[PDB]
């Protein structure tokens, strides 16, 4: 991977999410300074099936419409903790 690997793996992160985020920053997308700390906490705040499904879903979006990368990143973990029905 590239630069952004190995902040994120001691950001806490399993080796498995940390894989997939550091393309995000590879593909010109967004920043990883990008994020707040809510954003690096709320991230432990899952498990790996957890935070995974979250990645996907973030990449299956559309960051046209975004500028606030973290508030748009944080949207989407907030739908994941809240799945009560």
């Amino acid at each position: 991977g590239s630069e952004n690997f190995q902040t994120l793996l001691d950001a806490g992160l399993p080796q498995k999410v940390a894989e997939k985020l550091d393309e995000i920053y590879v593909a010109g997308l967004v920043a990883h300074s990008d994020l707040d700390e809510r954003a690096i906490e709320a991230l432990k705040e899952f498990n790996e099936d957890g935070a995974l499904a979250v990645l996907q879903q973030f990449k299956d979006s559309d960051l046209s419409h975004v500028q606030n990368k973290s508030a748009f990143l944080c949207g989407v973990m907030k739908t994941y903790r809240q799945r009560e029905k």
